[PDB]
């Protein structure tokens, strides 16, 4: 049926800056709050404001000179670091700006409490749009990410459940996260992602895990162009194998926007519907649920795709007709919630999407 639903977000979260021409803007975080506001979103959700994370919660996983770098570096005293910023690969596209261990700490912060609102059996369903930043490793920044918060709140759900999977739509391979679980068998990682010439340039169909990890780590290599037809024909049927060997507790979904149609760095042809048959499939078991974002590039495609997101988990059907709100013209010119696909030629063809298929679940056999 119908469940509770825990949002986390800080107003202030829209106000950090990664830099002229950087494409990772914090804003549209603030543009999904106040479309999912005007919708009426909020009269079914208990909306929280995240703590910022301390950098204790934050060596959970990540090393203590990482993260007493990431609190000491500021635009002003740059200049004092240019060894640390090389070793913490801290440049262009991880750099440094005004707030930015404050970013870490509210963009952790809402990741961890749902984590914990999920454990004390408070809610079915916790929402972090400010969170999946899945590329952060132990002791380095990685693809405009620096705390990996998604590792850092599988660790606080591993507290009370045996069994965690993650899965990961981004188009970009989720290989922080998939790195810090790789030899464990408590966390299954499953990625759907861009493979070939294309950033992090990790997650081939081979890497399946390692040591106690092997076959608990699966990756589903694409091309350009895959549109919802293609992606919702394997994404059901492989999560579905999924649970039935796996049998999670929990599940983590980091739900990043940049495999829609029309993202400036993406080259998928997704709608809004067909990334949001992703979190129908997932809520369908009825399993204590993490919900957060990650990339998406085209902005005001990233707030619809996440304020129907949040519709979705709260079973609540909202209008095509954009409400009027603060960003109403950056929804031109068809002021909108879905949106079309292009004509962009789908290189996934269904013989080789089947094919893939079917080598992830000879893997998945292989499970107890
Ligand atoms: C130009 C810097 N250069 C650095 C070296 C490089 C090439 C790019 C090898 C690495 C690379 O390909 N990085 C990826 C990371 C992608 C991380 C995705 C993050 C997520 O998964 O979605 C989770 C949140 C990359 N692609 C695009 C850029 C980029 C950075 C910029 C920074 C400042 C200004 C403009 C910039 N414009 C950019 O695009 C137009 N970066
Ligand atoms: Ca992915
Ligand atoms: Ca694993
Ligand atoms: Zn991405």
């Amino acid at each position: 049926g119908k469940k509770k639903v825990c949002y986390y977000y800080d107003g202030d979260i829209g106000n950090y800056y990664y830099g002229q021409g950087h494409p990772m803007k914090p804003h549209r975080i603030r543009m999904t709050h106040n479309l999912l506001l005007n919708y009426g979103l909020y009269r079914k959700m208990e909306i929280y404001r995240p703590h910022k994370a301390t950098a204790e919660e934050m060596t959970k996983y990540h090393s203590d000179e990482y993260i007493k770098f990431l609190r000491s570096i500021r635009p002003d005293n740059m200049s004092e670091y240019s060894k640390q910023m090389q070793r913490f690969n801290v440049g262009e596209d991880c750099p440094v700006f005004d707030g930015l261990f404050e970013f870490c700490q509210l963009s952790t912060g809402g990741s961890v409490a749902g984590a914990v609102k999920l454990n004390r059996q408070q809610t079915d369903m916790a929402v972090n749009w400010a969170g999946g930043l899945h590329h952060a490793k132990k002791s380095e920044a990685s693809g405009f990410c620096y705390v990996n918060d998604i590792v850092l709140a599988i660790l606080e759900l591993l507290k009370y459940h045996q069994r965690v999977l993650y899965i990961d739509i981004d188009i970009h391979h989720g290989d922080g996260v998939e790195e810090a679980f790789y030899t464990t068998d408590r966390v299954m990682t499953v990625s759907f992602h861009k493979y070939g010439e294309y950033f992090p340039g990790t997650g081939d169909l081979r890497d399946i895990g390692a040591g106690k990890g092997k076959y608990y780590a699966v990756n589903f290599p694409m091309r350009d162009g895959i549109d919802d037809e293609s992606y919702g024909q394997i994404f059901k049927p492989i999560i579905s194998k999924v649970m039935e060997m796996y049998q999670p507790s929990a599940v983590v979904l980091q739900c990043g926007a940049d495999s829609l149609s029309g993202d400036r760095l993406g080259c998928f042809n997704l709608t809004v519907k067909g990334h949001a048959k992703c979190v129908e499939v997932v809520k369908t078991f009825n399993l204590p649920l993490l919900m957060l974002g990650g990339g998406g590039y085209t902005i005001r495609n990233v707030a619809r795709c996440w304020t129907y997101e949040t519709a979705v988990a709260l079973d609540c059907e909202i209008p095509n007709e954009l409400p009027y709100n603060d960003y109403f013209e950056y929804f031109g010119p068809d002021f909108k919630l879905h949106i079309s696909p292009s004509n962009m030629t789908n290189q996934n063809t269904p013989e080789y999407m089947e094919k893939i298929k079917q080598r992830l679940f000879e893997n998945l056999r292989m499970l107890p």
